[PDB]
């Protein structure tokens, strides 16, 4: 029956809205602008000092710190989302925690293209909007840091997709039974099943005239998982000749 299909999706959207404070539907209402959501724009010193101020140590490392914070931020949200997946928390703890280890990056990749367009992305809530020029800018190697997510943004922003889609879809992301460690495989396998069983008819009724949407999108976990490993990369880089800075534990238990 599709009928348990809709139900299922219904379900899921409905986490998702409880789960993430700034969704796409506000970032886009913002991004195309409205006179209450103005966002303050950084795209050089003077106004980052201005925005520091308005939006409520040097410039490079003092902005990825704030990166750091956030991504910890995220994985909570996308935690707790995953425990209102049907059968997610009734797998081995061992599992649970291999998923989210694996998959928590990559949702975090597709939910930040909502935040983006080619000029920018939303920082703090949407309050503020830092210019894409502006991070490109910054010193070596923190400048390259940001670009491959705008370079995949830009291309998956183009599947117009909203909120409501965005919610199997990072459930088909988490629940991936090919995760390097997974004891029990099988349980998994049979609840993507059936996720994708949703997405394939969510994006059917809401993209009618779209055609093979569904295997479009399916295609994006290959430029998903690209960006995370070019992250891992660069992020041993800094590691090296930034002796001197932190990292949340953690984000630092994600990555071994
Ligand atoms: C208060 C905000 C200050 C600075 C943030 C500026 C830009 C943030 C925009 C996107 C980043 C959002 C999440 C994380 C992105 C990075 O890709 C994570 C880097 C840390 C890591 O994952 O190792």
């Amino acid at each position: 029956e599709s009928a348990d299909l809709r139900a299922l999706a219904k379900h899921l959207y409905d986490s998702y809205i409880k789960s993430f404070p700034l969704t796409k539907a506000k970032a886009r209402a913002i991004l195309t602008g409205t006179t209450d959501k103005s966002p303050f724009v950084i795209y050089d010193m003077n106004s980052l000092m201005m925005g520091e101020d308005k939006i409520k140590k040097e410039v490079a490392i003092r902005i990825f710190q704030g990166c750091q914070f956030r991504s910890v931020e995220a994985v909570q949200e996308i935690t707790e989302y995953a425990k209102s997946i049907p059968g997610f928390v009734n797998l081995d703890l061992n599992d649970q925690v291999t998923l989210l280890k694996y998959g928590v990056h990559e949702i975090i990749y597709t939910m930040l293209a909502s935040l983006m367009n080619k000029d920018g992305v939303l920082i703090s809530e949407g309050q503020g909007f830092m210019t894409r020029e502006f991070l490109k800018s910054l010193r070596k190697p923190f400048g390259d840091f940001m670009e491959p997510k705008f370079e995949f943004a830009v291309k998956f922003n183009a599947l117009e997709l909203d909120d409501s889609d965005l919610a199997i879809f990072i459930a088909v992301i988490i629940l991936s039974g090919d995760r390097p460690g997974l004891l029990n495989v099988k349980p998994i396998e049979d609840i993507q099943d059936n996720l994708l069983q949703a997405l394939e008819l969510q994006l059917k009724l809401n993209h009618p005239e779209s055609s093979q949407l569904f295997a479009k999108l399916l295609q994006k976990m290959t430029d998903l998982r690209q960006i995370v490993t070019e992250h891992v990369q660069l992020l041993q880089v800094i590691k090296k000749t930034e002796t001197d800075m932190s990292l949340h534990p953690l984000l630092q238990e994600i990555y071994k």
